[PDB]
DNA sequence: CTCTTTTTTCTCG
DNA sequence: GCGAGAAACAAAGA
């Protein structure tokens, strides 16, 4: 998932879960809690949800007075609320039993992560990760943006995919932006002119919140949360190679751009 | 059968 | 420090 999935995940969880106390965790793949499964278990167990909160991609869960169980879902990682019986599913991982249902995380390429830190080391945590600023009008400073594009030779996909310019953005949505800032995914961000950098800036924070707005972007449901987005439906060049553009009629084009599936239009993204 | 395809963080040179 | 490539892993498609 990107920041808009999460975010969707965020919100259902946040709707659903608060208030619940943990009376069992249980996990089938214990390696992928990174600060060590029992450990977790002894701690979490008994305490109470009290909030759900999200950085970035990451997911924050609130629970007991002082912890903060941070969740990464990678590539594949999907959760779901589910009864206290229900049967396990091939590729299900850990487990947080309620007294009415339980939530279960789910990640086929194993590639997700769970680490409990304490409430004062989330914000350290992060600094850590130097992930960039949230994709809103109030936290992404479009000057301090335009300071680092005028700075480096990178290009500007690898840039934004790094999290450091701004927080959130992954395959899907960066293809997207570009599209919708005119902007090649191959363009050295030295060369962005101010008005370029103004779009781009724009269009970062307008394609986030469309897209949270809708749902998320689900291909498909899977019974999952999350799982009922729309934002699919609104996507103008991911996954779309072969089509025409919307906006001038070419057809979009796949490329390899640091080793990513890259999808633009020739015309409306001038090399 | 092989090769390719689908977030983060490493090695290598 | 950089970019290129690939590991972590599983599955599906050519
Ligand atoms: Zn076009």
């Amino acid at each position: 998932p990107e920041l808009p999935e999460v975010e969707t995940v965020r919100r259902e969880l946040e709707k659903r879960i608060v208030g619940q106390k943990i009376i069992s965790i249980e996990a089938t793949y214990p390696r992928m809690v990174l600060t060590g499964f029992e450990q977790l278990k002894k701690e979490l167990t008994g305490k109470t949800i009290q909030g759900i909160s999200r950085r970035g991609k990451y997911l924050i869960f609130e629970i007991g007075d002082d912890f903060r169980l941070i969740s990464h879902l990678r590539m594949e990682g999907k959760y779901r609320l589910a009864t206290l019986d229900a049967p396990r599913e091939k590729h299900d991982h850990l487990t947080m039993k309620f007294a009415d249902g339980q939530l279960i995380y789910a990640d086929v390429r194993k590639f997700g992560t769970w680490e409990l830190i304490s409430t004062d080391q989330v914000l350290p945590y992060f600094l850590k990760k130097k992930i960039g600023p949230e994709p809103t009008y109030e936290d992404f400073d479009e000057k301090l943006f335009r300071e680092k594009l005028r700075k480096s030779t990178k290009k500007i996909k690898p840039y934004l995919l790094e999290q450091t310019l701004v927080a959130g953005l992954g395959n899907i949505y960066v293809d997207e932006v570009l599209w919708l800032a005119k902007i090649h995914p191959e363009k050295e961000t030295n060369q962005l002119i101010e008005s370029s950098i103004h779009l781009l800036h724009d269009s970062i924070i307008e394609i986030l919140q469309k897209a949270i707005k809708l749902g998320g972007s689900s291909i498909r449901t899977y019974s999952a949360l999350g799982s009922t987005g729309k934002m699919q439906n609104e996507l103008q060049v991911y996954g779309k190679t072969g089509e025409k553009c919307s906006g001038c009629g070419a057809e979009i084009q796949k490329i390899k751009v640091a080793g990513r599936g890259t999808h633009f239009c020739p015309v409306c993204q001038q090399k």
